[PDB]
């Protein structure tokens, strides 16, 4: 009866697997003989989930209950959910075995501290699973009392005693993204625990989530409402995974395990919640967070069943987080962002194409399109002035088709290929593009109010070297120069355009390196393009170059250590 | 890139097919340490909407018709609820994963010009689910293929079906219901419930609970004037008491467990009991009725070949059925709705001569029973109406009365002898104590008062038992129906000291040929007469019997010659 | 062919039968290649519904009314859903074929005059189904016989079924609920769910979902006046906390698999859990109130015989009840309901003095609770009404509040010391757990003048007499009283008028001891008393523990010369 807590108000929970004494044998029993597979089982709903309360004058039933679904789980939402348990047993041959339900209740407390010890304490008894206990029995043999009649409240379990006083390098494009980080996702202070099942050497006993109740409770958190609502975040949610139905399901799940002949075991049961992330990466830092818990299909614990009688060392309970008991997962998924136009070329793409920017006043809009056949494609804009960026539409041309004309397969989920997101940055894209598949052209935000055109045209040329990459058109004065653009991912491509300051077959001492960056470098002089090096490492490379002066070259570089988020070039 | 010809198709890819990037937004079960983790779901109002991808040359309605026309009609299946679950244990010391997904039938409606595909319409017809599983430790990199799928495949091996889009009865005459065997199906997967995938060391299962009742059968007619499906239905109740067409309550369910060395498929269909309602007349069908009543399923387990293989573009196959049951035929007459029910309620004991009341000249039943089991010999006033006795299936197993008929209303009869015609005859037969018998007499042509009349055989006419002896002119050949194999048909002649030569043709029969002195003595034994040309010395002016055993039945009919 | 004498007669041919030519009119099954099928049905609405064959003197009515006087009552029986399963596996490279039909329990209404079966009534009870497969290949002949029934048959042995149609207690005074065990039954099945033959190889259940939660308790009474349905369900509260009568959420479900050597049936039954309330007054029972709460049930296995035995006409079993259970009797003795209780909400330290009030002459409980645990002595002025103390099972595992009473409302007491026979001078020496509360019946008393209750805690040798009640002792002999259950203890104390003193017991064992008079110090030691011989200052107070051993009477009666 003596506690080292200081003097004050804490909330307890004695676990699960609690029995209360004396209604032991009221919910009936089951008589086997022979080889029979005795099945007992219940469905916790309704009136055999009502808690049992025992107030005392400092604490009250709500004092009880709120602190105890503030601190645990909320069992008044749970218990709304039907489960079901199930026990099987057989019984040997020419023999009779008898088996009776119970149930178990998880054991909570309100205790008051004063000088060291407990002077109040308040009871709830939260109903959460069953327990069967079976016998081998002949006739006219004398069975124990114990067997059948408790005359005071156990856990059949090893008790607990849980306290609280009462008072990365991302090489992203700027967008939108959605992110599956893992399933099997949990809450600590067993915050979703449906129940434990404490299973008999030679028994089965089973957890079962039927849909009774086709409803799910999702657990979401922003860092700015104003943008990332839960509608939203449900919305982009559609957009990347297609997801549908979020507070209600209809799988079932069942977890099931068989006791060996030799030991006890004990089965915990969770609700899971599979992670979500929506983030706004721009310029290179994550801007925006929303976490999404989509609830999952559940996540089952099997341990050797320790003994009831064990030394019980009372514990803090956990600070309030997530555990992912599921395997690791990191899914990327960029969605279209949803505040901008989507405009469209509905006849496909051919040789040539000259699209005229219309109804869109220099904002950022999608320009949706697709290619008539596979080919490398040159992409820029008047002057190469605004950097366009190309996605592809994952999935797209799986399904309805019609030969030469778009079909709008109206897919948000986009895969980032190459381009700058930079204002006041001339280049041009060098990229495959697939038959019949779907591709996004991201406009930036321009400043002039001076008509631009897109342009499209095929690569039947030297060009195909540069295939998807983006090529950054140069300025120069010999000297030290500079060029900061975004870094792409490893085994990508970015490519530069520059031209060596009169041309008269004079050259000149050219250095070339990076900065930060590892990348096998490769130089092309033109249009007709033939190799100079190949194996061109420019992390920080003291190498030279005879170069001619008046003389345009191509610098491509594959990026192999990603180190810096932007890559520099000299 | 394709060899059909220029028009339009409907092509069904086959079920198994996944959509990409909604691998895992149903959720996924964790287990460990010997635990058994069970996935399922119930397709009914949600997971039972079909996807449609239209094109700007077919129709949402122009696919749904198209595809429900040739394929299995996905609107009135989606309304009956089929679950299906996935069970998967965990090793030892170990973490197990598995998520579940959906499977789709991928239905296309293709443009073909000039050998090629110029316009693809798509339909994803929801059917199952697919559990993925993976073993895994703490901070394993999981390959991204296992969560995340980028373009639709097929979990199967793929298809291309695709349609362009523009015996001697020894009967007698009555109505028969025919059980011609269980397990039907139809053809081009016209009752596929769906295909399940199950992985190397798991377990998956097919239910069908009844929480909806509904069933579909099928039914054709060649007269439904006179063969209607009620009357039909009717007929079947008659025959075999089935009460439930339209509602079952009975469950079926198919489990099958891999291996752990190949991953299988199991495919379940829904199956009909077929029945067929005949009219046999004179030898020939007149009339036929097929009704399928709905069964308790199929199940088919084939191990799952490559989902990459050589696909073969094949030709829908012609409407029809297939059965996958063992071979059945049951026989069982019913009485003629269309006909009257007498009834004698005082059971014959020795001797009753019934009155022909009311009935003038249509066929009628006569609904009677004997005191004690013993010989008949039933006859009408001077053998004209040739009767035919049935017996009705199951009578005498439940309420009884001693000395008087108890009506069991079984409509389901048993022939036993008789001639469907203006023929002198009388049948000698053995009756049961507690049994219902039928005597069907024939349509007459006359308005004078006729009997028929029941007496006990305790003497040498016992011999002829289960027989109906024909009366003969002969001052020669007679055309009978012939009896099947091993029953009997009596013939009763005078002789005009002869030669007398006695045959059957296109039959075999052994001879049994008594005198009448009435005193019954053997004559000759063992006569086969198929073509026989054996002669007896014949006593002018005395009658003989000549029993025959149908041992070969190659006619219809039995002829015999003197 | 009959041998029973004339007149009219009820006749159950049991279950198992099977109709003619409803045989695949239900569907089958078709698996292949290691498959599993399972088919099942559920047994209601209109697959419930009996087919009567009545006769001119037997109508519908007569049928069921004497089919449900002396058998199964089918139309209470019907109204609630049973399931039933049959799985059955295919081997590899071969393909099974398997149909469900329905199996029936067989009533007949016989009529019997000169040794003879002259009228036969016949009813049909549907009850669970039947499965029969085969094994078969593409062409293979079946036999019709597998597919067609021409007769009606049992698929088990038939039966022949006929009536005629026209020990010391130690206890305390109060109520008790005994629960006399589990898988209690009733004879002639009256209980019996249905019964399963399962082929060799194949698995066969039956299942007893809820989706009806109604349930049929029995119960029988000796005095309908005081022991009600409704008293008798109370005193269940009382005792065990049994919360849903007439309603149950529970699922219970047996399955066999049959070996593939012998073909297997299963009998499933309804069960109910036996409870007695009994009213044991001066060594009797007064009254008795049976309650058979339903419980989880009861399945029998046992190889099927072969359907054709010699079919022997048996009389049916006298109405009663059968355990199939274990051995089990728990004597929980509960409050009385028709008596008041007082409280000391102030728990007791060192010292309390009650002062009794409202309760008239009537008798009524203390309710209360000690400090900390210690042995109190505890009596009632000139010790004139002998009070008797109570333990409240279960008290003291919940709320809790430091030095006041909390009330737990439990009405399930443990009887401790203290003798129901009043003129009896006696004092309480027991030891009192802290937490627990404890209960004192004040006998009904016949005075006017204001009583009082005293609690003082015994620091001293009078702990020796733990556990025990102390008689007060006249002398200037014999003396009766309720004889303590085995290992229990009784006291005595009394007055020298030094002498002889033969100290010895009747129909009772029991070691004795004679603490000498305040100090206590042990004379003599073991002295068993049942008829003894043994012999012995003077003027002195002598104290006599006995501690019972051998229990032949109610009472016990001590002898002092």
């Amino acid at each position: 009866d003596t506690i080292d807590l200081a003097d004050g108000n804490y909330v307890v929970s004695r676990g699960d697997g609690w029995i209360l004494s004396r209604q032991n044998q009221i919910l009936g029993g089951s008589v086997i003989s022979n080889g029979s597979t005795g099945i007992v089982g219940d469905l916790r709903v309704n009136d055999n989930a009502i808690p049992y309360y025992y107030p005392t004058p400092s604490f009250n039933e709500e004092y009880i209950k709120n602190n105890i679904q503030t601190v645990f789980a909320n069992f008044t939402e749970a218990n709304q959910i039907p489960i079901g348990f199930e026990f099987s047993k057989t019984a040997p041959s020419n023999k009779n075995l008898y088996m009776y339900l119970q149930y178990t209740y998880i054991r909570y407390e309100i205790i008051k501290v004063l000088q060291h010890e407990i002077i109040e304490r308040a009871v709830l008894y939260v109903p959460s699973l069953g327990y069967v206990k079976s016998i081998e029995f002949n006739p006219g043999e004398k069975i124990n009392k114990d067997f059948y009649f408790l005359t005071n409240d156990k856990c059949i379990l090893n008790e607990q005693f849980l306290y609280k006083k009462i008072l990365r390098v991302l090489p992203y494009s700027n967008g939108l993204y959605v992110i599956n980080k893992g399933d099997g996702y949990i809450r600590t202070n067993d915050k979703d625990l449906i129940g434990t099942l404490l299973i008999e050497a030679g028994s089965s006993g089973s957890i079962i989530q039927p849909r009774l109740r086709n409803t799910t409770r999702p657990l979401f958190t922003t860092s700015n409402d104003a943008k990332f609502s839960q509608q939203y975040t449900e919305e982009r949610l559609k957009d990347a995974f297609n997801v549908q139905l979020f507070n209600t399901s209809t799988s079932l799940f069942k977890f099931v395990e068989e006791a060996p002949s030799n030991k006890n075991i004990c089965i915990k049961a969770y609700n899971t919640y599979e992670k979500y992330e929506l983030i706004d990466y721009q310029n290179g830092s994550i801007v925006n967070k929303a976490e999404y818990y989509l609830p999952s299909l559940g996540y089952c614990e099997v341990t050797n069943a320790p003994s009831p009688e064990s030394e019980v060392v009372k514990t803090q309970v956990a600070e309030d987080g997530f555990i992912q008991n599921g395997p690791e997962e990191e899914i990327v998924v960029g969605v279209i962002d949803p505040s901008e136009n989507i405009q469209e070329i509905n006849t496909a793409i051919s040789d040539n194409y000259t699209y005229n920017i219309p109804i869109v006043n220099n904002n950022p809009f999608y320009i949706l399109f697709t290619v008539n056949t596979t080919g490398i494609y040159k992409i820029n804009a008047q002057n190469n002035l605004p950097s366009l960026k190309i996605y592809e539409a994952i999935g797209s041309g799986n399904r309805n088709f019609q030969s030469g004309n778009l079909c709008d397969d109206d897919i948000k989920a986009i895969n980032y290929i190459t381009g700058f997101d930079s204002p006041n940055a001339k280049s041009y894209l060098v990229v495959l593009l697939n038959k019949d598949k779907n591709y996004y052209i991201r406009v930036p935000q321009t400043s002039s109010n001076i008509e631009n055109q897109i342009k499209f045209k095929r690569e039947e040329g030297d060009l195909r070297n540069l295939m998807n990459s983006s090529v950054n058109i140069i300025n120069l004065n010999t000297g030290a120069h500079y060029y900061t653009r975004q870094s792409p991912d490893v085994h990508d491509y970015i490519s530069y355009e520059f031209t060596i300051p009169n041309f008269n077959n004079d050259t000149s001492n050219i250095r070339l390196y990076t900065s930060y960056n590892q990348g096998i470098g490769t130089l092309f002089r033109v249009y007709n393009l033939i190799n100079i090096q190949q194996n061109l490492n420019l992390l920080n490379s003291t190498k030279s170059i005879r170069l001619l002066n008046g003389a345009i070259y191509i610098l491509k570089v594959e990026v192999t250590e990603l180190n810096n988020y932007n890559i520099k070039l000299h």
